[PDB]
């Protein structure tokens, strides 16, 4: 087979709720591991209709589906080191927004982020990496410079500031995103994941998530 | 002792992925490395044994389909696993800072991005916004495929995996030097949405498949 | 200054060039000495890197007249976009000129890729990939001549700048900025107006 | 029209021509060569430039003028602060590999707004918006590395930025780095002085003479 991926998507409130609920089962050590059976997997072959895009860090400890106790076909996932944006990232999120009509973008940071740490070391010490790793650090550095100017001092302040700045760039660069937000068909949420206890902590959002 | 780095070779890293995918295929996943206790030990740092560079598609959830847990794979995902400078820096971060022994390029069937590039080339149907930037980067795979006489969409998906492998090697001396040194391998895989098999298509560097 | 006077100066400059009577203005030792103070150009030229399409020469301008961005086949990436926005927002140039030309090796290479599957390696592929949708779009509309894709590519470049840059699109809406799309002819040296958004007189 | 085929010039002769060129410019005796009606008609055949200049977009740093060249002499890539993105890299590689240019000039200059803006970001946390931030982000590492090495004066950061741009091109492009090892290409770091119009050699990889 049936095609179930046509027709309208859900709303930002229902989409956020399901992610909230899922991270709660994960936190409590009670994951249901849903939407992953052999039969569910086989029915996904004709198309996808995820209810969210997670734009997360590539960090191996921040596996988005696991941490929000989702399965297959639930979330479109874009992941780069320190969730930095280039034109392929931006096109990836726009595909989900404009073709899959996802009602929710989650920008997902976390503590002990090596991309945020590298940008701190660059600014404090002039320690810069080489090759394309420098391109990642380049894109994080402004978050740290803007935080510094606002009197931020703690790593966790910079990590949170980086999520907010990522939200801000998505908004400024993409009329696809900002026009759907204005229209009320899309919300964007800034979240930090806590490696200690596995809580996904809402910090920021544009649009109604309930 | 406390060791730094994954302390594993490409053969073993690949073996664990193959075995995890068999568990998933069989509908017998372990859901390993995601208990509250194991999770708590990860706040200390990450030692993943591979970087997965996969499609953003909600049905190709890399950790689930290889039946891995937290701390196991650094994950980079864009639509059609297209590359640009943040993508490349992210993969290079895992290769050079985390010293991962394996890069897995994960394509799959029913890829929207490959489909969009085929429509671009067949009809001159092009998306707008930054989604076009994704399609632009897939289009060469289709053109080179067409030139070699491929016609089937599964063939283009497979060709695109191969072209992505080749781009990583061409643009990143960090990657190509470690492959030459024997400390790194790269594997191209197609995931079958039907049955969940991650199918081996391509590799450079010894992964124990000889 | 203003978009109308900016484009007038450029068109007249190109006429001096076409006639083989260049002034070579604004390049004296003394004028140059005064530029060390600051720059206040009247236009940004986004042109091709081609050695034969030297923008200051073909518009018969001098030093401090035009901010110049040049990539193979006037393809855009973020550094390009950022450069144009610098002239637009920091220098307040009233005019953007998208400068294409005939016998463009990038449009040609994009032609060869779409017709043959002939593609370059390295970063040249990244240039061609960016020109390819111009060729695909023009082909969908029954374009067949090489000079025609060249023009279509100038139009697409104009459209991309408008769509990607609210700094540009807002100023064009407010009337302080105009974007002009032009094709340079290698043979007679004429810079030919093909496209524009905003009032250019 | 004709279309000519053949080997391009060598790194020593290409640098000599520009060196001599800028001397005419400095001296206020511009010959404005390779711009005649007839010469222009000749170039319809094909371009055969002897150099790629990768320069700043700054309207005061007009490359053909300051080096007193004409049409068909130099392939020209310009971005604000001569920052590199993949279109820039692809542009330079087209010149290097297809046009076989024996010389790449990375052209910085004094009073560079891109370098200025990067200094203001690291010192004050002053960051521009939109895509201008992408330019400043790419210069910022040259300033951080400068500061670490004890540089203070603005001119020293401008020069350190030219050096970092040369190093990125060498590191990102195997097409470039192989040709420099083969001896068929050279890369030069130059700083243009707005004051006297002088283009000053700073660093170089390959033999320029
Ligand atoms: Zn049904
Ligand atoms: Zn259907
Ligand atoms: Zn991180
Ligand atoms: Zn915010
Ligand atoms: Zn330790
Ligand atoms: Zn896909
Ligand atoms: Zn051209
Ligand atoms: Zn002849
Ligand atoms: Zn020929
Ligand atoms: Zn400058
Ligand atoms: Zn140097």
């Amino acid at each position: 087979h049936h095609h179930h991926h046509h027709g309208p998507n859900t709303n930002p409130v229902a989409a956020w709720k399901a992610l909230k609920e899922g991270n709660e089962r994960f936190v409590a050590g009670r994951p249901q591991h849903p939407s992953q059976s052999v039969d569910h997997r086989a029915g996904l072959a004709a198309g996808q209709k995820p209810t969210a895009v997670i734009f997360g860090c590539a960090d191996s400890r921040v596996a988005a589906e696991i941490i929000f106790d989702q399965g297959l076909g639930d979330m479109f996932v874009v992941r780069t080191a320190g969730h930095v944006i280039d034109s392929a990232v931006l096109g990836s999120i726009e595909y989900a927004v404009t073709v899959l009509n996802v009602p929710l973008i989650v920008v997902l940071g976390h503590d002990s982020c090596g991309a945020v740490n590298a940008a701190l070391a660059a600014i404090n010490d002039g320690t810069l990496p080489g090759g394309y790793v420098r391109d990642v650090v380049e894109r994080v550095a402004p978050s740290v410079l803007l935080g510094r100017r606002d009197g931020l001092s703690r790593v966790d302040e910079f990590e949170q500031r980086h999520v907010h700045e990522t939200v801000a760039i998505l908004m400024a660069r993409s009329s696809a995103i900002s026009e759907r937000i204005a229209g009320g068909s899309l919300a964007i949420v800034g979240v930090t994941y806590q490696l200690d206890d596995g809580r996904a902590v809402l910090r920021d959002h544009i649009g109604n998530i309930g």
